[PDB]
């Protein structure tokens, strides 16, 4: 008789009988050896019909204690005339919660099937039948004809069990459960599949409704989905449709024509890449907006845009690492062929497209979640052949969404992402983000999580290998901060993150505590570690100048350029991959914390126009990385003076290509004027370039560099 959870007298719910729910609370469970009665939240259909105003202690529902951890409620004369729902209204699900009287505790959204006779809704047992294709890619939505689409959705939970039936509810059928809509079950292949015919206009939208005895029922879109809607963003989110998502298909849609030839990208072994966020890059906030400033990016010398994650995201205001759907990009920046239109006239423009891709975590709304879910802990289940119940990585809990990349299916499923990426939106590369995360191993703080782990590693390698297997040239970038994993990945081709913010922080400032750069440069594989002076995740250095700056870097922007000009020529001048976050090259100055660390932040494009001294030098230093390439070569010899005890005289560089080729470049960080004397040859100041004797004593201004090189 009584499992864990909820209880059904009939066995099969009848919606025109009455229904007896005992509710048994397990071992561990909040509710377990709780005195009180408790109390039903309920309602029918997708959107809760019926349900109550959450607390209403009346006794009609409650649910009284009749054993030790064991509560039942009767819905007396029928399910049906308890909700006061129509004769003729299709009663399908009951949507039950269970709390205490103060409505503090509950059990979380769960679903049953009833049984509606009367409107031809009939319990049958589902079908075994094969799927009827081969091939990779099995899983998914495949198009067979303008009328026709295949469904197919994997389902063998980590102990080897499946749900007991899948209903696909949609436009075609008004968002019913119907009998002829059930799908078909393969025991070997692990997939339910069923073909829809006679579909008719553009757009199909659909979702599931998945359901088992033992976790009840729950809607979810396809995973695969190219294209979805979501409630609370989307206007047409359909009135039949559950909450979050549902899929959109479209059978003959409108083709994107590329324009014509390879591209790659240029500097591909030591690029600068410019971090953008579409939401804060213009006014509009989407690439219809970002697409009008390609020219001035191309200007600006850089060889790779990065966008932060465009993959669908929970609602329409974000930084995006809260991906929900990993085939689906935000329709908030723009619809698949304005990404696609994007992408391409970044290439017409000679500029590289790096997708930032989140799969540390996804969010509640990811069908992968909702597939496999705990509605007593309101998290996934232990079931669940995707993601962790709970985070191993206790010191980083981005959501309650933690990916399992030891499970096959996880990895299976992250390949094929990367490779769909690749082919269909033609990106160049890819920055996995929290890449640390990638760990079963039990933490709880920065040192336990940095260790080697063997399987982080091995993954990692996996992924990149997959990478390379679609595009052998693609630029792979992982955000890690594990030193020793560094070491060995940075062997295979991997790039990593080089986060030297606290030190150009310190530089641009004026204070020389902890502001040592020699971290941008990494003598064993220079061009493995892509440096920056500025991401999204940090402060911006202009902001720190105002806030905390030494003397008249607060107030003097003329003097505040200068320092931040002289810490682009310790930067743009240093070989190996480089970074900048958007406007660094204007001296944005607008705190990170404005408007909250992930909120909205002004857009201030004016910047351009009262900062052009800036922007100059920072299209001066990436453009030299262009016209002199053979200096910026790893091979290149490479010695500074960048440490605590380089200050009070000044810093130093030089870069020495093979050929004889020199670029020395000298600052004054401090707050008065230095003497200098030009090491020994004949230089010239190429950023503006007649020549120089070495060995020339000359007075450097306080916040100011000076840049040779030993050819014109
Ligand atoms: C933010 C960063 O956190 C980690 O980085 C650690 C690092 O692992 C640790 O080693 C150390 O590294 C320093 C070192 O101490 C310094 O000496 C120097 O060398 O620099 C290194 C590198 O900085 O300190 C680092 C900083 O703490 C982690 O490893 C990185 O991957 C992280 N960056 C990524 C990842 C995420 C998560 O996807 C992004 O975080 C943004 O978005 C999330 C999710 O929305 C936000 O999460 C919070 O707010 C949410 C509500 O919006 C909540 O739901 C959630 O529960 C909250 O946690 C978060 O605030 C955002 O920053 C990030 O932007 C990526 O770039
Ligand atoms: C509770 O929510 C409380 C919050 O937990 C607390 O943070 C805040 O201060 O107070 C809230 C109450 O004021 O009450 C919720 C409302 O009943 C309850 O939601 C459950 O039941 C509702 C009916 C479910 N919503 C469905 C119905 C509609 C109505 O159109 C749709 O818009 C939704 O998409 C449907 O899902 C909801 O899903 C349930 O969880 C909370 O559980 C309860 O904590
Ligand atoms: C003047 C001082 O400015 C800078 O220090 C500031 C930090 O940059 C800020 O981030 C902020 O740090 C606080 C954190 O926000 C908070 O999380 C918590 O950790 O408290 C911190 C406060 O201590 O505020 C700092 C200013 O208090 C800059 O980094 C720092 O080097 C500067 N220090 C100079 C000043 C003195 C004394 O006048 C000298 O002793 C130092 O050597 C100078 O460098
Ligand atoms: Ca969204
Ligand atoms: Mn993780």
């Amino acid at each position: 008789v009584l499992h864990d959870g909820f209880n059904f007298d009939p066995a099969i719910p009848k919606a025109d009988e009455p229904l007896t729910i005992t509710f048994k609370a397990p071992e561990g469970s909040n509710f377990y050896g709780y005195a009180d009665d408790l109390y039903l939240h309920s309602g029918t259909g997708a959107n809760w019909t019926g349900a109550p105003t959450w607390g209403d202690n009346q006794n009609k529902y409650r649910l009284k204690k009749t054993k030790d951890n064991v509560w039942s409620i009767t819905l007396s004369s029928s399910i049906r005339h308890f909700y006061s729902v129509a004769p003729s209204t299709p009663l399908q699900t009951i949507n039950l919660i269970v709390r205490d009287a103060e409505g503090s505790q509950q059990t979380y959204d769960y679903a049953t099937l009833v049984e509606d006779s009367q409107n031809g809704f009939i319990w049958e047992e589902p079908q075994k039948a094969p799927l009827p294709i081969s091939g990779e890619e099995k899983e998914g939505i495949h198009i067979h004809s303008a009328t026709s689409i295949m469904l197919v959705l994997y389902d063998k939970d980590s102990q080897g069990g499946h749900k007991d039936c899948v209903f696909v509810t949609g436009n075609f059928n008004n968002w019913k459960l119907d009998s002829r809509y059930m799908m078909k079950y393969d025991e070997t292949n692990h997939c339910w599949w069923i073909t829809l015919e006679e579909l008719t206009a553009g757009e199909t939208q659909f979702q599931y409704f998945v359901y088992s005895a033992s976790d009840g029922g729950t809607y979810l879109c396809d995973p695969y989905c190219e294209q979805a809607l979501e409630k609370g963003v989307d206007t047409n989110f359909p009135t039949g449709a559950q909450a979050p998502y549902v899929s959109v298909v479209s059978t003959n849609p409108q083709p994107y024509q590329w324009s014509a030839g390879e591209f790659e990208m240029k500097n591909k072994e030591n690029p600068v890449i410019y971090e953008l966020l579409l939401r804060d890059f213009t006014s509009s906030g989407n690439l219809a907006g970002a697409m009008e400033k390609l020219p001035y990016l191309k200007e600006l010398g850089i060889d790779a845009i990065e966008l932060m994650p465009v993959q669908e995201f929970a609602g329409n205001d974000s930084w995006g690492y809260n991906t929900g759907l990993y085939f689906a990009l935000d329709a908030s920046y723009g619809t698949q062929n304005e990404y696609k239109a994007f992408i391409d006239a970044c290439h017409q423009n000679g500029i590289a497209v790096i997708f930032d891709v989140v799969y540390n975590h996804t969010n509640n709304d990811n069908p992968f979640a909702r597939m496999y879910w705990d509605t007593f802990n309101n998290r996934p289940s232990t079931k669940n052949p995707w993601l962790n119940a709970v985070t191993p990585h206790q010191k980083y809990v981005f959501s309650p969404d933690d990916f399992n990349h030891t499970s096959e299916q996880t990895k299976a499923f992250v390949k094929r992402n990367l490779k769909y990426l690749l082919d269909t939106y033609h990106i160049d590369g890819f920055r996995f983000d929290f890449t640390k995360g990638f760990t079963q191993k039990q933490t709880t703080g920065d040192d336990d999580l940095a260790a080697t782990d063997p399987a982080r590693v091995s993954v990692l390698k996996e992924y990149y290998e997959a990478v390379k297997a679609v595009k052998e040239d693609a630029m792979v970038t992982m955000e890690h901060f594990c030193a020793n994993e560094e070491t060995t990945l940075a062997t295979e081709g991997i790039h990593f993150w080089r986060n030297m913010n606290h030190s150009y922080c310190q530089s641009a400032m004026g204070w020389k505590d902890n502001s040592d750069f020699s971290g941008l440069y990494d003598t064993t594989r220079p061009n493995q570690f892509v440096g920056y002076m500025e991401s999204h995740d940090e402060e911006r250095c202009a902001y720190k100048q105002i806030e905390y700056g030494n003397g008249a870097l607060k107030t003097n922007l003329s003097e505040r350029l200068k320092q931040l000009s002289s810490n682009a020529a310790f930067f743009f001048t240093v070989p190996g991959p480089k970074m900048l976050w958007q406007f660094g090259e204007m001296g944005y100055d607008i705190s990170i914390d404005e408007n909250g660390r992930t909120g909205k932040k002004p857009v201030l494009w004016e910047y351009q126009t009262e900062r052009k001294s800036l922007v100059d030098i920072y299209t001066k230093l990436i453009t030299l990385r262009t016209t002199h390439s053979d200096l910026f070569n790893a091979s290149s010899q490479f010695t500074w003076k960048v440490s605590y005890n380089d200050w009070d005289n000044g810093r130093t560089l030089t870069l020495k290509a093979v050929n004889g080729k020199q670029l020395h470049v000298y600052a004054n960080f401090t707050n008065a004027s230095i003497d200098y004397t030009i090491p020994e040859g004949t230089w010239y100041l190429y950023l503006e370039g007649n020549p120089v004797e070495g060995e020339k004593k000359i007075s450097v201004p306080a916040h100011e560099f000076r840049l040779y090189t030993n050819f014109a």
